[PDB]
């Protein structure tokens, strides 16, 4: 936080972990689950590998810090399931950054 940006909430990716236990589990806790995520400007190379990797590890970074102090809190099973619904909403607004991004023209 603080060189990113703050995306607000979207919607809740759905992640598939072990079995129906796990699955049930993320959907039943989706409401302790943050669906804000922190992405920053393309820089060289426009990838989204790189876009929503930097993402993943600054969403979890942040909401453990304030959200855990907030009123939740987020465990071991927590941040494994957090991990995976970041990453795809750091894909989500990768496509929303390409967008003012592809249009923005040769600057």
């Amino acid at each position: 936080l603080g060189g990113y940006m703050l995306g607000s909430a979207m919607s809740r990716p759905i992640i598939h972990f072990g079995s129906d236990y796990e699955d049930r589990y993320y959907r039943e806790n989706m409401h302790r689950y943050p669906n804000q995520v922190y992405y920053r400007p393309m820089d060289e190379y426009s990838n989204q590998n790189n876009f929503v990797h930097d993402c993943v590890n600054i969403t979890i970074k942040q909401h453990t810090v304030t959200t855990t102090t907030k009123g939740e809190n987020f465990t071991k099973t927590d941040v494994k399931m957090m991990e995976r619904v970041v990453e795809q909403m750091c894909i989500t607004q990768y496509e929303r950054e390409s967008q003012a991004y592809y249009q923005r023209g040769s600057s």
